[PDB]
């Protein structure tokens, strides 16, 4: 059947705004997962998942009689997809259970992993997400091993269909670098926002870069992927010594036995895939990644002795059965038990990213410390765990459940508790009405409203006017959010919250994170007073003011709009279309197509672009709510060529006379030009609409206002 | 970015029953387009479309200064996309706006068209949609250009994004038959459900057959293709020669001069596509098919013309500017206007396609008594543009405003009125009781009712237990519907009702048409007694029995299900997988896919398969509503295979035994396999979920019941 893609395959695609709809869902519109989760009896899960770990199913028959490492090895796959760049990725919608990830072939076998769950998920049905029974499994396999976790929140609601998300330009699996579509360009510059060496790998390749298995070489891309995880040095050491203190690898045979992906499968084969012709094609024959590795002496309990053998021995290159490159233990006993036959052993192995851990001489520092010292290692292990597994949940207000750990951490972007009453109706009116008579402009006020709270991605939960942290270092210096005139109109509204903080009893005050919203509401309402409409914005107080002290500067530089269509901003010079972006940025807001065209076209005639641009501003009362984006962008009295000096602004001039009424970008013109999208400027461009128009701009501008209030869900 | 698609380019997809979501439409949730319609001031819009056709825009100057042939073609073509097959396309909703058929060769230039109209749009907003003023603006052109339409109603309502129609294989624009991908095959046989010979054209090739100037021969393509768009013969030479009275084709230069269309074009050209670089590029200038044809000495006024051309002259094979084969009068005198220039004339000119209307035997018959009584001409082309025009709005019901013909057609699947008291809850009560009383089995009620409302498609509105005719011809006698099972329920049934009818007084009676879909209810609700539970299936009376004279049958034909997957149902043995045949049906019955999966599972267990078929009856207690389906479907426990004997049949043994526990087929094992279904057959499978599982499926069955209830909407 050919479709629009086959025909039009560079046409932009607005399916990933309509993801997630309602349709596809099959709870009821009022199921709320957090209520369900709330009263799920966790202990008893917990045991339920404690019996599991040794009771082997034959079809795939547990290593050494214990799941435990093949369940961290899932819930380390389900996390370890987190991109810092987009916060795309991660455990956190049990994305592991759709295409593309059910069947990477850094997921095979991951496949048998989650089918052992089903009779628990079976069991306590919505109670407990896959999401979070993931995790949890993989929790509770440590704890059964020996392992003191840090803590576990559940909350993970889970969803119903692939997202879209940008994996890499590669049309094969596990492609090397420098074919047509490589991802790596320069000396080893992998493309943003890919966080993994090849297409189809969680982070990097375990043989070595491009399989070079030089461990010196392999380091480089451990560092730089999981930096792009946003794992540091000493949890990267702590993650990957950790998890390989547990289980083994699969590599008995060679892998052209293994047959076809879940995806690729069989009707027959009932989800499960990655199906092997290698004798029994499971337990001591079974293949997963073609390295055939077993790490410690005591695969099925907490140990030091991943380190203890990492440094104990000298290790020569060697081939496993599928001949994939591993390394063994020059001289060394066979002291490493067999996965099934209690009468074998054999030497100590690791793998050349292993190895990376004493060669690279930043990780061997970290690495020595861990071996002299296993408690410091034990700490940091199950910090850097709970952190890989909770990194996406977003704000501490989602974490739920009896577990949560109490110690508040800097990579959570915390926000203080608010221990005073908050402002009233009135108060909100009162406070309203002062920052207009400041003389504020409306521009000033929206601007700096959608500054603060359009760095909200839904991806990862970051981001929000939550916080205000828009006034701290680094959001307040970022180019976008025009650093002098930000700064004006914060010191504006600092002394209006400082004038009416110190009027009151009580103890009742206003943060300035909520101040600043709230006068992007007056903004917007005096907008629609200038466009001759009374509407009040909605707004929800609660909002408190985080400290620097609070703030990971360096984590925070991942939210930083280079690309901003809402404000036509683009920051430099992208391959990508700015069309392409904005439909982007849309997405992580959480936007459908509707409300990204309405939004769009308010900002424009409301002064919200960077540096005061003409661009799109398509109006003659500019500070208004109107619907003249529209109405102008869609009138056929207008002629739209690009110019001579940049492709990508257009002059629209009158068609009989010549004159220039108006210039616009591509993220402008877009909305008369894309057959979808005009549809939409279509209904907001009607001579009925006006009324329309203010409604859903307001409801619009209040749900990216409210987008990281976990507090109030 | 590599996608899903690309990985896995023959997985199952769902999207298509996740379109059209309130996330990509812009009106609120409330939006009720027939609300808004009855309000418009039609005479108003109709004043200004009457304005509109000859006010000459420079950028698409108007031939003759009148847009009416353009306008009519523009409607002509908006209607003219509708197969019978599967209902789909068609004027009903709008779709020319949108890919790919804004962008199809044979709809070049009606880009302008649209364009020239998005004034009126504009200025009468949501009271009129574009599906709706499309079809009105070519009404309005045959009046003013004198031709007094049959009628016209509203309520098309606008959609928002494409549909996902199979509009064939090809990978080339406008390819000749017997490529890769050929619709064709043995003696010229189009593939179902195509209804046309080239992708992008609407029904046929101008020039003719692939390209071969023969009228014989395009006549028989021009029959079957008109044929799979509903129209007989007489229907058929009455639009083509009515159509061709009017205006003219463009053909000023050679089609390389055209550009990009819609989809392809530039940013700039702000949704408009096929810019010419022959001369000025438009007017007299311009090119559209490639072939350049007037037809009447007065091209803006209806005439009787066309046949007297077309019978009056002789006809020499030439060569239009553009290169394209047509049609020239030997001997004739310079006698048809120039649409630019007073001072030119030219000879009558035909298409290929219109001499067929002469030179094939039985258009000829037609044809003359047409030229001879040119009053039998008039009358045969208003009745079927308004056929053409209305043939995918369904039910009278839907029909909006004050130029609605009163006459009923046969073509409209007519429903008597009802001019009695109908049944209240007490008499549904007192059937249900009689009904099970009688001896009819859950399976038989469940069937019955499944066999008469599930004609029902959301593509052109036709089927649906409204009319009762399943117990006429044919419906009476698809294999699907069991024919000797249906009679003897039947039987049973229409004694039950005359005996109702029979003791009522006050004239209540109830229709057949209510009892079947009654009964169905009752089978539903003791299945659940079946289970231990108590529930409540919705019921609406008011359904009317149609008679065998309103049941046009070979009309009706093409309702038939070869394919019903909900049935467990293949007539034969399809190139298409039984489970994307199952998808599509779900389509067309306007399901999600969590409602067809909850539906499915029940029906199977409620003993609805064809010949009481064991495939996919995954329970031991039939004719209970339990989710067993789910719960032993997803039992890992059993073992799938398929059949030496039949590769589309699978056994389901116990791993452990090998002992045979159940049978399935595709249909039944999707759920097992597709990612994304099995996660919602997961939830249905849940220990959780009898009640959701109960809750849901009446649900879904009462919505399938009442798909053609548009006397209630
Ligand atoms: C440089 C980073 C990493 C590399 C290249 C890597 C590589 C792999 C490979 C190739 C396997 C064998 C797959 C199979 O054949 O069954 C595996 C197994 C495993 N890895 Fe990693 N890994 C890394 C990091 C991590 C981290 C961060 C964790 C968790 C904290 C983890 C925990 C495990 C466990 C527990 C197993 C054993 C699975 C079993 O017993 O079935 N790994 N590793
Ligand atoms: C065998 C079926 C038909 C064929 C092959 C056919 C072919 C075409 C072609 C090739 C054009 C020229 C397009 C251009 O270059 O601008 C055209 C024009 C047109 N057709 Fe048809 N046609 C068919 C049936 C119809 C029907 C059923 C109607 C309406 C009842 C219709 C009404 C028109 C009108 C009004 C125009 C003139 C457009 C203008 O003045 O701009 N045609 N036809
Ligand atoms: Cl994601
Ligand atoms: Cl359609
Ligand atoms: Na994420
Ligand atoms: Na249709």
């Amino acid at each position: 059947g050919t479709s629009n893609r086959d025909w039009w395959p560079n046409q932009l695609d607005l399916s990933i705004l309509h993801r997630h709809s309602s349709l596809s869902d099959p709870m009821g519109k009022d199921f709320n997962y957090a209520q369900a989760f709330e009263k799920l009896d966790l202990a008893a899960v917990k045991r339920d998942l404690h019996a599991l770990m040794t009771t082997s199913q034959d079809w795939w028959p547990a290593d050494f009689g214990h799941y435990g490492g093949l369940f961290i090895r899932m819930a380390w796959h389900s996390a370890g997809t987190y991109r810092t760049a987009d916060g795309r990725g991660g455990a956190g919608e049990g994305q592991q259970r759709f295409a593309p990830l059910n069947s990477w072939p850094d997921n095979a076998n991951l496949d048998k992993a989650r089918r052992l769950l089903w009779p628990i998920k079976q069991k306590y049905g919505r109670a407990i997400s896959w999401a979070d029974l993931l995790i949890l499994t993989g929790n509770v396999a440590l704890e059964s091993m020996g392992f003191k976790t840090f803590g576990f929140a559940g909350g993970r609601a889970d969803t119903w269909e692939p997202e879209d998300v940008y994996w890499g330009s590669e049309k094969i699996w596990l492609e090397l670098s420098g074919g047509p579509n490589s991802r790596y360009s320069g000396d080893r510059q992998l493309e943003n926002p890919l966080a993994a060496v090849q297409m189809g790998l969680i982070y990097v390749n375990p043989e070595g870069p491009d399989g070079n298995p030089d461990p010196v070489a392999a380091a480089r891309d451990i560092r730089d992927t999981f930096a792009r995880m946003a794992m540091n040095d000493e949890e990267t050491v702590a993650l990957i010594a950790g998890g390989h203190t547990f289980g083994k690898t699969h590599g008995a045979g060679p892998a052209s036995n293994v047959g076809a992906e879940p995806e690729a499968a069989g009707i027959e084969a009932q989800g499960l895939g990655w199906k092997s012709a290698y004798r029994t094609g499971k337990g001591a024959d079974a293949i997963t990644s073609g390295l055939e590795v077993t790490w410690t002496t005591t695969p099925t309990q907490w140990s030091h002795n991943f380190f203890e053998n990492l440094f104990g021995y000298e290790w020569e290159l060697t081939k496993s059965p599928a001949g994939a490159h591993q390394w063994v233990a020059k001289g060394a006993d066979a002291v490493i038990p067999d996965a099934f036959d209690p009468s074998k052993k054999h030497r100590p192995t690791m793998l050349t990213t292993d190895l990376s851990l004493r060669f690279d001489p930043a990780y061997e520092k970290i690495s020595r410390r861990f071996h002299e010292n296993p408690e410091q290692f034990a700490d940091a292990f199950a910090r850097a765990w709970f952190k890989l597994t909770h990194r996406d949940m977003g704000p501490r207000a989602r974490y739920l459940g009896p577990e949560v750990p109490a110690e508040v951490l800097l990579w959570q972007d915390p926000i203080p508790a608010v221990d005073h009453p908050l402002i009233d109706a009135a108060d909100a009116a009162e406070l309203k009405a002062k920052v207009l008579a400041s003389g504020l402009t409306v521009s000033q006020l929206v601007s700096t409203a959608w500054a603060a709270a359009s760095t909200f991605r839904g991806s990862d939960k970051r981001g929000g006017a939550n916080g205000a942290r828009i006034r701290l270092a680094p959001q307040k210096d970022w180019e976008a959010n025009q650093p002098e005139q930000l700064a004006a109109v914060l010191e504006t509204l600092e002394a209006i919250r400082t004038a009416f903080n110190g009027a009151q009893r009580g103890g009742k005050q206003v943060s300035l994170a909520d101040l600043i919203v709230l006068a992007g509401c007056a903004g917007v309402e005096q907008a629609a007073k200038n466009a001759g409409h009374a509407v009040t914005v909605p707004f929800a107080p609660g909002r408190a003011d985080a400290s620097q002290e609070q703030t990971d500067v360096e984590s925070m530089a991942v939210l930083e709009p280079v690309a901003d269509g809402f404000r036509n901003y683009l920051k430099g010079k992208y391959r990508v279309p700015a069309e392409v972006l904005l439909v982007d940025k849309a997405q992580l807001l959480t936007l459908s197509a509707p409300e990204m065209t309405v939004l769009l076209g308010g900002l424009r005639v409301l002064g919200a672009n960077v540096g005061q641009s003409r661009h799109g501003v398509f109006t003659a009362r500019e500070q208004a709510l109107t619907n003249d984006f529209f109405v102008n962008l869609l009138d056929m009295g207008t002629e739209w060529k690009p110019t001579a000096a940049d492709a990508d602004v257009f002059e629209g001039r009158d068609r009989a006379t010549g004159e220039l009424k108006w210039t616009g970008t591509r993220v402008d013109l877009v909305f008369g030009s894309h057959s979808q999208l005009r549809a939409l400027a279509e209904v907001y461009g009607s001579a009925d609409a006006q009324e329309k128009f203010v409604r859903d701009f307001v409801a619009v501008w209040n749900k990216v206002m409210n987008l990281d209030r976990f507090d109030l869900a």
